This record gives C-alpha cells, sequence and structure tokens, in this order.
C-alpha cells in the first residue's frame, strides 16, 4: 500500500552540500515529497526522537551528531516508502554501503558509521512516531 | 495515569475576548500547558483534523465555522487529563451546559451547539491523532 | 497609528500560572492577539534576540533565564500599542514597578529585576525585528 | 558583502519534480541553505507576500497559482547573494530564458511567463520582507 516514511539527512551530508542530490534521488526513485523542513534539534529533542536506542552504546554519541548542526527532514510518501527507502538508503555503515549496496544513498554521501549521510524510519511503527514528532499534521502538504 | 489532550478556543470564545480566561480556567485546575498557538484552519485542514465527523449531518457547518476565523490550540497535561477536561468543557450545548453543568466553559462562554466556545479530545486515540495534527514532537515543551 | 508589538511570558510568570491572567489583561486593555505561541529559546535564540544587550552587564543571566523553560510570546495589535503596552507592564524592576505603578503587569507578577514577569518590545524598531524573530508573516493570523 | 535573500520553488517545478536539482544548483553556485521548508500559501497570504503587485493586471493570476500547491521556500546565503541569485534563475519569461540565458534556472525549469518555476527577492528591501514572511528568526539555523 501507500505509505508514509520520515528521512532526515544528516550535518555530515548538510556539509557535503549533499542536500539537492538526495531529495533528488527520492524523487527519481517516485516518492512524493509531503513535508520538509531545515531545523535544529536540541540535545533533548534528539534524545526524545531516539529514545529506543537510550541504552544503546552508541547513544549519547548519536544525540550529539544529530544535535551538532541543522538538518533536513522530509516525510516521503509512495507504494511501499517505508521498505523501499530503507533500502534506497543502504546499510547503516557508510563503508561497509559501498562494499555491499554501491548504489545506496549511504554509499554515495556517507563517510562511516558515526557520519552517515541519512536516517530512515525503520518500520510502520517508528515512521508514525517519526512523523509526528517532526512534522503536525498542519505541515503536511 | 498523567495524560495529554488538545484543546481549542473556538473563533466565537476569540471573538467574545474569553481565550485568557479559558486558559486561566485550565491553569487554576491544575493541568501543565505543554504546547499552544494561534492559527488558522484552512476549510481542507479543519475538514481532516474532523474526518471522523465527515459522513455527520453537521459537517460542513462545523468545518466552515472551524475555519471562519483564527482559533488557538493548547494541548493539556495532567492526572486523567482527557477525561477531566471534557468534564470541565461541559456538554456540546451550551444551552444544556448552562442547565446541566453551569460551572462548565461552554456554560460561561458558549452561546449554542456551533458556537460552543471550545473543542477537546474526545477519547485517547483522538487525542492522539489531535494533538499529532496540530503539533509536533519539537513544539511540546 | 495602529500599531503592533511582542510580549515575551517569561518562565518565572509562567511558573507562577500568571500566563491567562496576563493574556486577559491585554485583552481587557482592548488589543488585538495577531500571533502567539508558547516555544522554548535555545540559549543561542535567546542570544540572538537580545543582541542589542550583548556588551551589558546582565547579558548572561538574561539569557540564561530566557532560555531556562517555555516562554509564550504574542504579537499585539491596537492603536499606540507599543507604548501602551510598555506602559502596562511597568517599570523593569517588579519592586520598583509596585511603588510607582501599582496595577502595572509587572508589579502584579513580577519578582525583581530578572524575574520581572514579561517582556515587550522597547521601540518600533526594536518591535519589527522581534516580531520577525519570533513569528513570520504566515504565523500572523 | 555576504546577504541573504529568499527563493520559492513554485507548483509547476514542485510538479515535475525539479525541486532536489534546483536547490542543488544553489549549493553547487556556493550558497548556504539557512531555512527551508515546504508549505502552502493561502491565497490571502500570497496576496500580502505580493503585496507590491497588487494593481498590476497579472496579480489575480499570480495569487491564485502560487497558491494552487504547495511550494518550497529556502534563504540562501553567500557573497552578493541577492544580485547572484538574481541572474541565476534569470528572466521572468521562461521561454526567452531559453533564448539569453540557457543555464539559468527558469530556462532549463521554467515553461512559460507564468509557470516559472521559481521566485527569488528582488532587492535587499524586498529579501527583508520576503523572508520574513515566510520564516521567524526562529526558523533560521
Amino acid at each position: 500500500a501507500v505509505e508514509r516514511t520520515l528521512i532526515i539527512v544528516k550535518p555530515d551530508a548538510m556539509e557535503k552540500g549533499a542536500l539537492g542530490k538526495i531529495l533528488d534521488r527520492f524523487i527519481q526513485e517516485g516518492f512524493q515529497i509531503k513535508a520538509l523542513k531545515m531545523f535544529r534539534f536540541t540535545p533533548e529533542k534528539a534524545g526524545e526522537f531516539y529514545y529506543v536506542h537510550r541504552e544503546r552504546p552508541f547513544f549519547q554519541e548519536l544525540v550529539e551528531f544529530m544535535s551538532s548542526g541543522p538538518v533536513v527532514a522530509a516525510v516521503l510518501e509512495g507504494e511501499d516508502a517505508i521498505k523501499r527507502v530503507r533500502e534506497i538508503i543502504g546499510p547503516t555503515d557508510s563503508e561497509e554501503a559501498r562494499k555491499v549496496a554501491p548504489n545506496s544513498i549511504r554509499a554515495q554521501f556517507g563517510t562511516d558509521k558515526g557520519k552517515n549521510a541519512i536516517h530512515a524510519s525503520d518500520s510502520p511503527e517508528s515512521a508514525q512516531y517519526e512523523i509526528c514528532f517532526i512534522f503536525s499534521g498542519l505541515e503536511i502538504v
């Protein structure tokens, strides 16, 4: 079915001037952009956005990185969007993405495990939480 | 348990200059205001906000009224907030509110069934949907 | 002439549960509320908002205080709003406000010079800058 | 000097899937994106945004077009940004842009005079007004 999912272009990709190319990729893959904005997570907000990872070892590093500069979020809509977007971005380790998924966003724009260019919702459950975390219904147009 | 619910101060109450008194009431009742903003529904957004009522006979009138001028929404937080807030606002017919719940917001500020001063989420399910419709997680502070 | 000015209800007044009463005062004084929202200044944004004071001795305390909790901003519109609102809020030292302007907002709700309940734009120039700092044209309704 | 200017990607360009490529162009030209969002002008807001054109013959058509669908606004920052961005987008008639400025945004993505892909601020004065119209200081990051 037609689904919505959330992506966030991370500060590493922002700084590399990859934003336009990344959005273009999703457009070329056939997704409609239903919401879009640049903003900055406070550490507290990044922490809440990533609450499911609180007890993971990478958590503090992730929260700091995701609040270290401006990011851009977008709601993408399309057939089977959650699964397809997940596949389009590729493995979370950018270097591994270059090895096993060379045409993935992370392969193309990611640097390593932490600076891996982009975030996308993992599941229907997380897409619902993440989309509402960033965008109200008023912002989806 | 501690809950969150949504209220919307409608254009009739806005025009009566009731906004301050209405917020004050919820503050005196012990709720924390977690989000607040003045905005204007487009007819399309009002219709989406009230989608559960789309097949009801009052729908078009409701949509038109709720898009006829600026409104103010707030997220209220407190123990059993969803049902307590319903009770504080009173019966949806303002005249009936004066008869059976004379201390209610609708008895005090409402005119009739259409101009009834204020909206509040009806259930936990509707609260979840309505809060996200108006406010993102980024707007809850 | 009809003018617009900005007020911000500070964390001390928020915590005292004064928000509703303060908005009500401006409503009773005859102002139209043209924009309204609860948000939280980051330290950096508070500093930018108060940039004219950057070299003043109270700056760091002001920036820290105004970023220590959520605040509520409003755009108020009316004849001579800028000076009338200044007069309604009273002297910046709340204790002095009680001595020389006992009916002022700061006399009623303010504690001292730092916790003084409320901010209002100082001049037409600062009003223009402050309104744009907090609200876009899209948020004025 | 370093300046800020506003662009808006219009509904024609949005529908052609040009958003990513258009932002990429500005990134490659060396501009920093300081604010970004998708939204929809109401006809009233489009009319206020374009107030300087109220008495022009194209006004109603422009207002209707610019409120006919979602658009994306961005604040661009860079050396001499206002003049450079104005030149990058090219003549307002897209067909003429193809004739005299073939590498311009309007030549590349514009259709005709009305559907001409993009808007950019014309002057320092209009840039200031247009930026504040769309984005608050809180949204510039």
